[PDB]
């Protein structure tokens, strides 16, 4: 029994409309291929119940979904069963403009118009390159894409999987992109978002192989070719010593950006790494290329 | 996994909105009590895909049901499981407004915009009826209340439990009321396969049904209470329905069809409103009796309970 029970109603409104829509789909079978329709298409709910169910929902909302076939088809490549995606988002409310699933396996993040509009652009590109990778990508994987309608006011977002593990806590995040540095303000947070210039004022390093590289090197060539700039580096650092279930252990088939250090790394350390903030050129290639070559040993 | 195929989009539409509707209140908790807000309520969607999801619906359709808790309850207090009726309607397209779900189990007739004004007006009413008498009633027992939008037009249907059984053939058919007046099947009606005979064909063809002492005292005592009911809430110009299955009928026809290659016993859990006919009795027969078309309001309300009584009386020793 779902009560979609949020902490605020626009969590109810996205709860009730993904698992409504993952049902939705589950009555449409799998085609033998997309079709260029499917990267045109959209799904479209308008609720308006009258003294009815308005415990936890609103009572007058509006649900739509974005090419419903394809973001199912992504989910399959990425290794997504349709049911865990429903049960992530409609069994806890998502938690704390950037959420996670109650067991922070996917991040929901509002985004614009404008980037609703650029993921259109680029979906039958991504998509084609995401069957040629066999999913093996440091891309961002889009899960799902959602415009909900509540009191009047539309608001856009997209799930994509999460860059950092949703079991070991991460002690120090890096947001790698002239020059970028931490504002006060952020570098007092429980959890600082350090950029580009205090990854080397600080001295970190990750020790690991050249495969990484290999990735990315694709990834960013077909971004550039995309012209698409703006993109960021996510990179996350656990120390296990800091510390049933174990420390630096982790399931490498939820966690996929997850990376041992070596045994030569002073600290026994576990590394996520992924690209984000794609939706938006050819010379952010390189310099961000030549930047991130730069940080393994 | 459910396709929705059916010959008419409104009947996709009605299946969609059947299997919508049920699995949302799946995750409405059953309350103690229903509120009187429950019998103003009503649920509303509108559907408007693009490119998507388009082989069976339509893109664009709405689906309005009325006082689901209301109905849900009632679903309860006449035995019948929500899952149930979600996979009668589902399950595959219902057949032949008046439809009857592929299993036979539950029908669905197209209403009126004052047919459900009429549902409402009475529906408190109708609801505790049912409570206090445990739902032992000849009257319709109703299921559910649903407004289909499809291509800009409004249907309004009425889903009840069927009044005949759901496996035993009906071999002849009457539509009782009562009336002083000549009602009689037309040269039409009675050239069908399965027509509906009226007053004056069940008289001029000597037809009575020979029930028992204990099933024919419970069925008057059930029709008296139901329609004083009827006439309290001013309510006319409704029917007896009476099917009759012949048990020696079906047996041949069931070896006819097995020959191209218990009997007689019913299920009263489902066939609600069967009787057997008497041990010493001329042909082993099953009836089934029950009262339908109540969402008529205002001869008089009292006078119609009583020349409708009078005559439901002596159709049964
Ligand atoms: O005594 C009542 N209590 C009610 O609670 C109630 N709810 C509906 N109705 C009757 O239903 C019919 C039209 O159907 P409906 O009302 O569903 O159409 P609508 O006027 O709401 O929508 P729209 O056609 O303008 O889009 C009309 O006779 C309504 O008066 C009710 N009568
Ligand atoms: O736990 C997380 N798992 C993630 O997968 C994840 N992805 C991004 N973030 C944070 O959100 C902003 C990036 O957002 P962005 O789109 O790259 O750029 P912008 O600030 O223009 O929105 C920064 O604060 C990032 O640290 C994540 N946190
Ligand atoms: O629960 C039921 N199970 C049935 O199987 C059934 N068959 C008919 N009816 C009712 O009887 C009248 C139609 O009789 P009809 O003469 O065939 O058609 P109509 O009078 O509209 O021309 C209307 O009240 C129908 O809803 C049935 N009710």
């Amino acid at each position: 029994v779902k009560l979609f029970r949020a902490s605020e109603p626009i969590l109810s409104v996205l709860m009730w409309g993904v698992n409504h829509t993952i049902n939705e789909l589950s009555n449409v079978p799998v085609p033998v291929m997309l079709m260029p329709d499917d990267f045109k298409a959209y799904s479209k709910i308008k609720v308006d119940n009258h003294l009815f169910n308005k415990e936890n929902l609103p009572s007058r909302f509006k649900f739509k979904e974005y090419c419903p076939m394809v973001f199912r088809n992504l989910r399959e490549r990425f290794g997504i069963d349709d049911q865990d995606y429903q049960n992530s988002v409609t069994r806890s409310a998502p938690i704390n403009r950037f959420l996670t699933t109650y067991d922070r396996r996917f991040v929901i993040k509002t985004v614009s118009s404008e980037d609703v509009a650029e993921m259109h652009n680029i979906l039958k590109k991504y998509h084609q390159f995401i069957v040629e990778c066999h999913g093996n990508t440091l891309l961002p994987q889009f899960l799902g894409m959602y415009r909900l309608t509540v009191d009047g006011v539309e608001t856009y977002m997209v799930v994509t999987r999460n860059v950092l593990s949703h079991r070991l806590t991460v002690h120090r995040k890096y947001d790698l992109k002239v020059a970028r540095e931490a504002s006060d303000k952020e570098k007092a947070k429980d959890l600082p978002t350090f950029k580009d210039n205090d990854f080397l004022n600080e001295g970190q390093k990750l020790h690991v192989k050249k495969n990484f590289l290999e990735k990315l090197k694709r990834d960013v060539e077909f971004l550039a070719q995309l012209k698409i700039m703006d993109y960021s580096l996510l990179v996350g650092i656990h120390d296990v010593d800091r510390a049933f279930f174990g420390p630096g252990e982790f399931d490498p088939s939820v966690d996929v950006y997850a990376m041992k250090s070596h045994e030569s790394s002073p600290k026994k350390e576990v590394y996520f790494m992924a690209i984000i903030d794609i939706l938006t050129p050819e010379q952010y290639s390189k310099r961000f290329n030549e930047f991130m070559s730069n940080i393994l040993t």
